[PDB]
């Protein structure tokens, strides 16, 4: 058997309103002795306020053992670990897997309103670029709203590494030229920890 | 024992200097019994001389080996099929893997550049962008030129699906900032294979 | 009987998704003797099968037989030899034709993009030019598009040796004048052996 | 035996100075019998101003004889038929081969001096570019000129037809940037039948 240690969201580790955690998957566990064990190591401290073994839905009749453990959202941005011992008799050794926050120090987003291209504007649709450069945890959200709620049809492509370190990402929003011409107002909202209150949002338009 | 094929480089099949390869890498393997044997079947006949083995050894105890087959451009890019068959003692039975590029409707990309953001502006370093949506295959290349020669501080993103069934990606050149303002032109070079002659470019100055 | 050895296409030799081909067309052959055997020979090697030779007549009450050996893009870009050879009504001694791509070292062509003269403002039409200049091995594809999509109604000069020992030709596109005048952005398309990744481009606007 | 007509050349059909020549060759006149009677006739009427030049032997045992007619610049340029009867003792009845000027509505060129390319500013020698489009007879001849006396180092396009069933080419000047920028005169001078007196200039400076 193998196991793989997934981190929480990059949105509710910012936000309070929901809850950060953190999934430990095993898998190719066989039918002989399913006995998952998983001692949770936060920091150095054995005990767990654990959560329940769901089993999910079966893919090949399941198999697959899986446990959540509430984080504290400040004691992921405060970049300590959190351990997942997972402990099987058909495991001649037990697995030990370690996640923690990009340890660096942080660097605040620069968030830049890229508007459409002279060639796209005799189109039905045009696009609007947002580009989210200069952030060292590549942990971010990106959304778009316009005049308050929230729009649809935009896809925000993954954030890649660049020459200082850095990361950057870029979010593309495909609306009708009809309210882009109109002179609607079209926002980028992004959310990292450098910003100040986890929050900022540029705002675009002509 | 676990094999992957991985298709030629998107460069490699769009351009007559280059030679495309597949590619069998058989992961894992052992160290008990390191011989792999390969068997490479282009649509059910077995081309031998074609394939060449590179020698490999890893880090994680376990080893790595990996066999490449050359292909034809134009077999590639028509609906041919590459199938490779690892057999190792380690397996009970030969594992057969097939990839052939992807079916269905070649869709042209459309190159939009956008230009610096004014905020870029007073910096010592500016970013040009190069928009690239709408192609289907995802097999794409793009790279940055000026005055003939490239340039190297570029990095392109990860093709991404859009709503339309199309892709997009985005590619970001940084400049210094006084070849932007002294008006030097800065092309982008894209390459697939729905382009009539297979690779077109856009202009960026002023 | 006459012999004559014809070469690939430019464009053919610079783009894989076409089949490079070399011609041998035996003209004035008799009635007495209509069946033509045509042995070709790439660098020594006979190849039998890359072959393939239909039948025909003409006015001139001879016939004209025909033979094609497709070649390979990377055997003509590196100067392979190509030859034909013709027995048919006496002539033991069938060909001295043999092709191959020119031998010199390969020198890059320069696109000067002409706009239209104070002249042919005030017509209904204009003509926009390009100039490429300085190429060396005389083998080069050079068309017009505007909006990613091929133009039409454009003419090419041959190429022409100038004083330097190098090439030039010019390229004529007509298009008309509310075109030009409403903003349109048109394009020199230029493949060529020496360019960086055998094409550039040149546009035009205003 | 094979005869071959061939026309009078563009500049002397143009210009009085000169004497223009229909030639009329056999080939393929054999050792045994030579001996080729040139019996020339306009539109009907037969001429004896002909000169039967001497035999000439070539490498293939043949014989090559060659007769050439003086003409009249306006018999030429007014479409008149030319025909050469040739008879000799090997064939059983005369050949005869017919040619006149190119039976078209002629139509006149119209001459665009483009000036160089703002890419070409820079280099040490600079290429003016002078296209002659719309003509009919393709019979047309190209100078360079610059102060009054004659100029070197200008080369001219073959001719090309067009869509519009007319004729263009180009002719480009190299001259080093000195002469360019210090404003000197430079003219292409054009002559084809349909332009009045057979002769135009245009004129090119800073
Ligand atoms: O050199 C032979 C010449 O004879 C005369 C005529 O104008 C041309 O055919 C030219 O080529």
């Amino acid at each position: 058997p193998s196991v793989f240690l997934f981190p929480p969201k990059p949105k509710d580790t910012l936000m309070i309103s929901r809850t950060p955690e953190v999934t430990c998957v095993v898998v190719d566990v066989s039918h002989e002795d399913p006995e998952v064990k998983f001692n949770w190591y936060v920091d150095g401290v054995e005990v767990h306020n654990a959560k329940t073994k769901p089993r999910e839905e079966q893919y090949n009749s399941t198999y697959r053992v899986v446990s959540v453990l509430t984080v504290l959202h400040q004691d992921w941005l405060n970049g300590k670990e959190y351990k997942c011992k997972v402990s099987n008799k058909a495991l001649p050794a037990p697995i030990e897997k370690t996640i923690s926050k990009a340890k660096g120090q942080p660097r605040e987003p620069q968030v830049y309103t890229l508007p459409p291209s002279w060639d796209e504007r005799t189109k039905e649709e045009v696009s609007l670029t947002c580009l989210v450069k200069g952030f060292y945890p590549s942990d971010i959200a990106v959304e778009w709203e316009s005049n308050g709620q929230p729009e649809n049809n935009y896809k925000t492509t993954p954030p890649v590494l660049d020459s200082d370190g850095s990361f950057f990402l870029y979010s593309k929003l495909t609306v009708e030229a009809s309210r882009w011409w109109q002179g609607n107002v079209f926002s980028c909202s992004v959310m990292h920890e450098a910003l100040h209150n986890h929050y900022t949002q540029k705002s675009l338009s002509r």
